[PDB]
C-alpha cells in the first residue's frame, strides 16, 4: 500500500513524546535507554556505536527504512526485543506516517 507522509507535521514532537523516553537523533546523541537514531535509516539494524545490546532479530543483516522502522513503530512489542522494552503505535496510524517522515528528513 501507498506510505503516507508529512501529514500532521508533529512527527519531530511525536518524537519527543514518544522516542525521547528512550532514544534521540541528535547527532551521536546520548543513547539514553537504546541507542542513537542519527542516519539509522543510512545504516543497517543497530551498526549503533557504544550501545552493545543483544538485538538478534533486530540484526539478521537488516536494513532500516521507513517501512521496516514504520512496522517496529507499529506492533505492541512482540518484535522479539528481549533487551526491554518495545511500545509500537506513536497512537495514530497517520502519526506514525508523520513521525517516520520526521525521522526520515531529521537525519537521512
Ligand atoms: C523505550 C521504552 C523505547 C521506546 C519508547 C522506543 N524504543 Fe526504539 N528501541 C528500544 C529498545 C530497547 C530497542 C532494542 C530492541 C527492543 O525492542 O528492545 C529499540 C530499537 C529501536 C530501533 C532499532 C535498533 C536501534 O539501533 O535502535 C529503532 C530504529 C528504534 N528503536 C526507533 C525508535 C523510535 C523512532 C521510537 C519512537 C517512535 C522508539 N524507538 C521508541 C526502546 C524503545
Amino acid at each position: 500500500t501507498e506510505f503516507k507522509a508529512g501529514s500532521a507535521k508533529k512527527g519531530a514532537t511525536l518524537f519527543k513524546t514518544r522516542c525521547l523516553q528512550c532514544h534521540t537523533v541528535e547527532k551521536g546523541g546520548p543513547h539514553k535507554v537504546g541507542p542513537n537514531l542519527h542516519g539509522i535509516f543510512g545504516r543497517h539494524s543497530g551498526q549503533a556505536e557504544g550501545y552493545s545490546y543483544t538485538d538478534a532479530n533486530i540484526k539478521k543483516n537488516v536494513l532500516w527504512d521507513e517501512n521496516n522502522m514504520s512496522e517496529y513503530l507499529t506492533n505492541p512489542k512482540k518484535y522479539i526485543p528481549g533487551t526491554k522494552m518495545a511500545f509500537g503505535g506513536l497512537k495514530k496510524e497517520k502519526d506514525r506516517n508523520d513521525l517516520i517522515t520526521y525521522l526520515k528528513k531529521a537525519t537521512e
